[PDB]
């Protein structure tokens, strides 16, 4: 004998906290939709499109925050008809965060460069962010997140990337909740490529920034790095922004300008590698001390012709190493430091 159709929705009638990071489906058994409705609360239809063997119905717009929606179906089949209505309510947020996602799309960045999300609210359940968050690369490789403070989160391999890598980034925050009725505002998605390797060190024993590229030494600058009272730190530096002139003002780092080690000072061909204001740069003035003294604030100093090569021929995520300076490590939550965290400490995170 004959069976009369079923309707199987992908929410159910009184439902609440339906999250919108998922579309809404309608499914037919023993017969076909002969027609499905979804209207909010104030009668507007949401847009949906029925398979062509009339078997499935889903929406295929966003769905709102705060609202109600009514589903209507009617399913017929040899066997007889069948009609539903299901309303639900979605979720509604108390706050609403949007990311911001690091490097921008379609570049092409250095070896040293991590994704970065940075978050304009403070997330209180980072376990949720990082699961809304996929990653794709190719050459597939392992990577893993790390908070640098409770807005910004970073992913990065255990080494640095294979130049030619394609890495894609998915923020798929939207109808999260990322905790404490914080929800995201929208996804965001960018993807990026990694371009040639390029480490530039500088090594405090010879005063000389040496530039390779895929392990050729192509520029060798003599250098003046931070005098003993305010040293450059070791570590990995990742470059980051590239100025053709900056006024570097102290205060930006925390070091009021008035202030023994404050400085406000014009520069020429700038490039950043510390959120803590090293940058190489050119600096005429101390030509004669690059290469034999250090007396710069904690930057390097190197010449005006060497730091607009610099700026014309080193990008986003390539790499400077300091070595053997009297100072002590780059902090890893610097900005511009992921690299001098270890990696067990890295892999682990802090998601907590
Ligand atoms: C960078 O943060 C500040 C510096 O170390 C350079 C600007 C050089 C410098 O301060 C100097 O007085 O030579």
């Amino acid at each position: 004998d004959l069976l009369v159709p079923k309707l199987t929705a992908s929410v159910t009638d009184g439902a609440v906290g339906v999250t919108v990071d998922a579309p809404v489906s309608v499914t037919a058994a023993d017969g076909v939709l002969a027609a499905v409705t979804m209207v909010n609360d104030n009668g507007r239809p949401v847009a949906g499109r029925l398979s062509p063997d009339g078997l499935r119905w889903s929406t295929t717009e966003q769905l709102g925050y705060n609202r109600r929606y009514t589903l209507n179906a009617t399913a017929l089949g040899l066997g007889g008809a069948a009609t539903r209505q299901l309303t639900f309510q979605t979720s509604s947020p108390a706050h609403l965060t949007m990311p911001y996602v690091m490097p921008g799309d379609g570049e092409v960045v250095g070896v040293g460069e991590p994704v970065a999300i940075r978050f304009d609210e403070n997330i209180a359940d980072r376990g949720a962010a990082e699961k809304a968050i996929k990653i794709t690369t190719n050459p597939p490789v392992e990577g893993a997140f790390y908070w640098l403070n409770n807005r910004e989160v970073r992913w990065r391999p255990e080494h640095f990337w294979k130049p030619g890598t394609a890495v894609d980034v998915a923020v798929n925050t939207y109808g999260v909740d990322l905790g404490e009725g914080m929800f995201g505002e929208d996804n965001v998605q960018t993807h990026f490529t990694i371009g040639d390797e390029v480490i530039a060190t500088a090594d405090d024993n010879t005063k000389i920034l040496t530039v390779r590229v895929n392990g050729e030494v192509v520029k060798s600058m003599p250098t003046s790095m931070g005098k003993d009272s305010t040293p450059t730190a070791n570590g990995i530096y990742i470059v980051g922004s590239r100025y053709k002139h900056i006024i570097m003002d102290s205060s930006t780092y925390g070091v009021p300008v008035n202030s023994p080690n404050g400085y406000r000072t014009d520069v020429d061909w700038a490039t950043q590698i510390s959120y803590s204001g090293v940058f190489v740069h050119s600096a005429p003035w101390s030509v004669g001390a690059q290469g034999h003294t250090n007396t710069s604030h904690g930057c390097l100093n190197v010449s005006p012709s060497n730091a607009q090569w610099f700026y014309d021929h080193v990008k986003r995520g390539d790499i400077v190493e300091v070595v053997n300076t009297v100072g002590g490590t780059l902090p890893g939550i610097d900005g511009l430091g992921d690299w001098n965290i270890p990696w067990d400490q890295w892999r682990a995170g802090n998601a907590k």
